[PDB]
DNA sequence: AAAAAAGTTTTTT
DNA sequence: AAAAAACTTTTTT
């Protein structure tokens, strides 16, 4: 049983990137369950094999991370190219790991016939025939499906929890009491604003100490639909492998998700946040039923009640020690199940 | 020192 | 087979 990993349209290298260091986290795991796997990309690294020095078909599973395959500036992208060559190649069921709504599969070739550089490549080395079968982290699989309507190929969708991958490494351990020097933390991209209201609502005009860590910028809040006075310190992306330290630099951290994640996606974040040393609040929207922490506390469903939810955090070391003890708890609670998330993640990939 | 000019890297869906 | 920003390094006030 040979496995290989791919991510369909980022480079893999290391940390220094959120998709390379996606891949590398899932090929960690997947070693970990005692599976043979390896990660093809551009070129032989620490962590990889290159496309052109395999075989795809000498593998008896072939694993995709989703990407976007959009051609900025209408030029080549060898990453998403080279992974989709190699996807056409493979004779034998994909699966593809849908871990972010916006990045369902679709084919490059379309995209691609019409470009003045079309010829470098043909439809036969391109479009990608083989079954999909779509490995959502949502739990509704019918908004995973929705969002692959354009595919045909892609005949099979299963829900699994491919984010708990943070906690269940051998590796993981809980962030330990750190100095705070923040009341509120979020880190992230902006998502093309497909998250700014929320964005806006918890984090902008709160007279909180609040910073904003990752992709994001200032100046990309401009939709006069959520206008702002005073908005958050913004500073640079950190390595993935360095986020529950970040988020541990703050009372609180804030859990907000785009619309459709809401009581459907368990987002990675989730995890960084509940094992940090900032204690987790979540907006009321991203789960109504509390399935994450049963207990109110932890949720808030505006501006206001997250204010007066830091204040009280910052009044009461009691309190925010209680909550991350339970947090603390709760999130080994799901650790202990590791055994169940690695036969699912087997059974999923048909093993 | 501080501002402007050059050069380089990253982001954009 | 781009353009706009963001981020650095060098040259001028
Ligand atoms: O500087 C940063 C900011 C974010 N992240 C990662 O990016 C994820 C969030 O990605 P996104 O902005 O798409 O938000 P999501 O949809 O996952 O909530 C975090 O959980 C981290 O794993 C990171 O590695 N470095």
């Amino acid at each position: 049983m040979k496995i290989a990993i791919i991510n369909m349209g980022n480079n893999v290298i290391n940390f220094k990137t959120v998709p390379s260091s996606e891949t590398i986290y899932l090929f960690k795991v997947i070693s970990e369950m005692g599976l043979n796997v390896d990660i093809i990309s551009l070129k032989n690294g620490v962590y990889t094999k290159s496309f052109d020095e395999v075989d795809v078909n000498d593998y008896d599973r072939l694993i995709v991370v989703n990407s976007s395959i959009n051609f900025f500036g209408g030029k080549p992208n060898l990453a998403i190219l080279s992974a989709q060559k190699f996807m056409a190649k493979y004779k034998s069921k994909i699966y593809y790991l849908f871990t972010d709504i916006r990045l369902p599969f679709s084919q490059s070739w379309p995209n691609v016939k019409n470009r003045p550089w079309a010829y470098l490549y043909t439809e036969e080395e391109l479009l990608i025939k083989s079954p999909i079968k779509v490995i959502s982290q949502g739990i509704n699989l019918d908004i995973a499906k929705a969002a692959h309507k354009k595919v045909d190929n892609v005949i099979e969708f299963e829900y699994f929890p491919i984010e708990q991958y943070k906690i269940h490494m051998n590796d993981f351990q809980l962030s330990k009491p750190t100095k705070k020097t923040l009341d509120v933390i979020y880190g992230g991209s902006f998502r093309s604003g497909q998250r700014e209201s929320k964005m806006v609502e918890f984090l902008f005009d709160t007279g909180l100490n609040i910073e904003f860590f990752g992709n994001a910028r200032e100046k990309q809040f401009k939709n006069p639909k959520y206008p702002w006075t005073k908005a958050p310190v913004f500073t640079g992306k950190i390595p993935m492998n360095m986020v529950s330290e970040k988020n541990s630099q703050a009372i609180a951290a804030l859990i907000i998700g785009d619309k459709n994640y809401n009581d459907n996606f368990i987002t990675l974040r989730v995890w960084e946040t509940m094992a940090s040393d900032a204690v987790m609040l979540i907006d009321e929207e991203f789960d109504t039923k509390h399935r994450i922490i049963n207990d109110a506390r932890f949720y808030v469903n505006n501006r206001a009640e997250l204010i007066d939810r830091v204040n009280e955090l910052k009044h009461s070391d009691v309190l925010r020690k209680e909550m991350l003890s339970i947090q603390h708890d709760i999130l080994n609670k799901t650790r202990a199940k590791k055994a169940e998330w690695q036969d699912a993640f087997k059974k999923a990939i048909d093993l």
